[PDB]
């Protein structure tokens, strides 16, 4: 607006984008670290409009978009205060709190509501890899299932923060990028850290569990837990777990059911437990995998798979003891089960292995810090 509001004097050819962190030192003064979010009215708008035009460490001075009406006692009536602003640095939004996905949103959305996992959504996708485009097309599908059209689950992710029309760039860290496969498609190496301009058009959100009926939940239960299986085969472990994940989502907490509809519901929870702990093995998140079995044992106490896989990840973290438990009450379940004698060998041996190893470290340890005390 030409209207003069705001106006300054005097690095990298950059500039704070919206929803960027900024780092800057300041300075005020009327007739005469503090780090923020531009972008968002955090802070003054002439703060938001001129410090969002400085590049990388330009130092500059501002004259202002504040407080006409009464700002003080603290903030001087009808003022008009000015701002030398040394702008340090500024960052883009880690949306995961885990350098994983890194958003520079490049247009505000027109938004209120964001796509939920499971939701259509309608986007236009860039991608670059190495500073190659490897990609670039208009495209439709749901929420956390984007592997299906060759997207990353990154981009699934990121679309749960993103708004109507919002436009931005997201930095893919390697596990939100394709895996240690790579996608030869593309012609994408392993871990390949990736970059794709996005462009959220729509998107129809998928009903949330209490908005579907018994019926429904019953007949898409059967749906997703078929995809969950497909990907499974595929190794595709990660989208296993949300297909899984919406059986125990929409049946976990159902009451007041008819005693057949009951019946056919703990049918598909116990089997989406089961299914998880396996995913969860295979992702090597034992601690998942053992929720999932207390889970599954608590529909069924004498599950051999259960009690089986509880022993396989228990015996993972080390919790020898507690997983031999496991294996006992799998024999007594079936005392001809191969596999469940062997493993409790192991878990005895395993423990001895461990015991020791403890008591070299602690030896040392203990011997390093005596030599400490010269």
């Amino acid at each position: 607006k030409k209207d003069r509001g705001v106006l300054k004097i005097v690095h990298g050819e950059e500039t704070p984008m919206i929803g960027d962190r900024v780092y800057v030192h300041y300075n005020g003064k009327l007739a005469n670290p503090f780090v923020f979010s531009i972008g968002k009215g955090q802070v003054i708008k002439a703060w938001d409009i001129g410090v969002a035009t400085m590049k990388k460490g330009e130092i500059c001075h501002l004259l202002c978009a504040y407080g006409a009406t009464g700002s003080l006692p603290k903030i001087p009536s009808n003022a008009t205060l000015f701002f030398e602003v040394e702008l340090l640095d500024f960052k883009g939004e880690d949306l995961l709190e885990d350098g994983g996905i890194i958003r520079r949103t490049k247009r505000r959305g027109e938004g209120y509501s964001n796509p939920n996992e499971g939701a259509r959504v309608q986007i236009h996708l860039e991608g670059r890899c190495g500073g190659r485009v490897f990609d670039c097309r208009d495209v439709a599908f749901t929420v956390g299932e984007g592997e299906d059209h060759d997207i990353p689950i990154g981009i699934d992710k990121a679309l749960e923060k993103m708004q109507r029309e919002e436009q931005c760039i997201l930095h893919l860290g390697p596990r939100y990028g394709f895996g240690e496969a790579g996608k030869p498609k593309f012609g994408i190496e392993p871990n390949a850290e990736l970059i794709y301009e996005v462009t959220l058009k729509s998107f129809e959100k998928a009903k949330e569990s209490w908005e579907m009926d018994t019926k429904e939940k019953l007949e898409q239960a059967a749906i997703v837990k078929e995809k969950g299986t497909v990907y499974f085969k595929g190794g595709k472990y990660v989208q296993a777990v949300i297909q899984y994940g919406k059986i125990v989502s929409w049946l976990e907490m159902e009451y007041g059911l008819s005693e057949k509809e009951s019946k056919a519901s703990e049918s598909f929870l116990l089997a989406a437990f089961l299914n998880l702990a396996m995913c969860y093995l295979k992702l090597r998140e034992y601690t998942k995998a053992v929720e999932c079995c207390d889970k599954a044992l608590g529909l069924d106490s004498a599950n051999e798979k259960g009690l089986y896989r509880r022993g396989e990840a228990q015996l993972l973290m080390n919790e020898f003891e507690s997983a031999k438990g496991d294996f006992e009450k799998v024999l007594e379940v079936n005392p001809q089960n191969k596999a469940a004698r062997l493993q409790i060998f192991m878990c005895q041996k395993k423990a001895k292995e461990h015991n020791e190893r403890d008591r070299r470290t602690y030896a040392n340890m203990f011997k390093k810090f005596a030599e400490q005390d010269a």
